[PDB]
């Protein structure tokens, strides 16, 4: 049986920072895209090979945020994302706060529960992170009774489980070119990211959701990626 | 010279889809907001050539969209163009219009600098009545009672006049200015956040002039009469 029951509401989830782990980073854009399993199972199933892009659900919740950070971004960060301190404070946005903590939680409580968040390389970079933002406000995360999982391991499942030691890359593109034979558009960029991973996610929809439900963890046990 | 409110810093840019038109008392179904900085209209190419190219929207922008579930049914042309309908909103889990919303909005609208004006094709009859309609409904204060709103009708009607003298009659419809302008069809028409970016567009075809305009007549939402009771 299932660890935390079936979850009725995938959020996919991207990240943009100001660079890599180890320069003690910080969000400069955020996207959450809420997606009902009935949305996915719905999902037409592949067309062949190699199948067209699926479409997206027609009923989506969609949030893409702009974050001013407190530090400058790597040049490397800046470099793709095509975002920076000057960009973001020229326009007037405002710090990762208490505020965006209400409106997250505000967001998150429109979906129906329980509900995961769907990160790539969410495990090692997009989980830790989010979760030493929250911990320094003084709001409580609006995150500890969501769950979470890292697309990678789930579409490394279901490539190799549904079909050779060869090493695959599982990278964003790599996979999105590997099952579709075509460029993502919109890379380093948070919601361009969000809607490729949600098609890689529709590539077996159901198979999808089943490696949701049996993989699903407490978001509250990740570890912060730094204090 | 001496504007009303001052220089709107954010243009929220924003399209409701509905259960219908106003003599069916409808119910919001679809909402998307689109936060742009007014340094970003400030700066975006002016347009040349004929056509001009689709405007770049700006990198930097702040984007809510969400499903609503109605208390009634869509009308059969309403659900055909938007793709929604009442049964299948319910079925996808989605809420009605409620104080969470409201306080979703609120800090939505927060995040960005002020004065912030909401920017809507058609609002002034039908997106900013109705969206008062919904909020009365509600025991929260209303989110709106400090942002100032336009009808991109008027503002797309005063550019276009001026850019061509006097002396016909032409549709202001979102689809046909944004067509006229740019010689291409619009994408993904009747749905929030598709035409919330399809307005943008437009707004971008004289980005110094809209912004002028817009400073001229915003108001406040407060002053808005609900579409109904
Ligand atoms: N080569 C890189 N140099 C610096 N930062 C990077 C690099 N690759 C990824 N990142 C960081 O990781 C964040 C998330 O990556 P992504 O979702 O793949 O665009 C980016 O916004 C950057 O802050
Ligand atoms: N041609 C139309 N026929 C019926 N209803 C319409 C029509 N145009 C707009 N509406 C209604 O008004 C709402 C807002 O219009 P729009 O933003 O142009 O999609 C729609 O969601 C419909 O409920
Ligand atoms: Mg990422
Ligand atoms: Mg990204
Ligand atoms: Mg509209
Ligand atoms: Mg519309
Ligand atoms: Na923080
Ligand atoms: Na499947
Ligand atoms: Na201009």
């Amino acid at each position: 049986t299932l660890p935390h029951g079936h979850m009725q509401t995938l959020i996919f989830l991207d990240l943009e920072a100001t660079g890599l782990p180890s320069s003690r980073p910080e969000v400069t854009e955020l996207c959450l895209l809420a997606v009902h399993r009935r949305a996915l199972e719905n999902t037409s199933i592949s067309q062949g090979h190699p199948p067209p892009v699926p479409r997206p659900p027609r009923v989506v919740d969609k949030l893409s945020l702009c974050i001013a950070p407190g530090k400058a971004c790597s040049p490397g960060a800046s470099e793709i994302t095509g975002l920076s301190k000057a960009e973001l404070e020229v326009q007037g946005r405002q710090r990762f706060d208490d505020n965006l903590a209400i409106l997250l939680r505000a967001f998150l409580q429109r979906q129906p529960q329980p509900c995961c968040l769907v990160a790539h390389n969410g495990d090692r970079y997009d989980f830790p992170l989010l979760q030493t933002e929250l911990a320094r406000l003084s709001t409580p995360s609006p995150l500890d009774g969501t769950f979470c999982v890292d697309s990678i391991a789930a579409l490394k499942a279901l490539e190799q489980a549904s079909s050779n030691g060869s090493r695959k890359s599982y990278s964003l593109g790599s996979i999105y070119t590997r099952l579709y034979w075509q460029a993502p558009t919109d890379s380093h960029t948070a919601e361009g990211d969000v809607l490729t991973l949600l098609s890689i996610c529709q590539w077996k929809p159901q198979a999808l959701l089943q490696w949701v439900d049996e993989h699903a963890r407490p978001f509250s046990t990740v570890k912060p990626m730094y204090g």
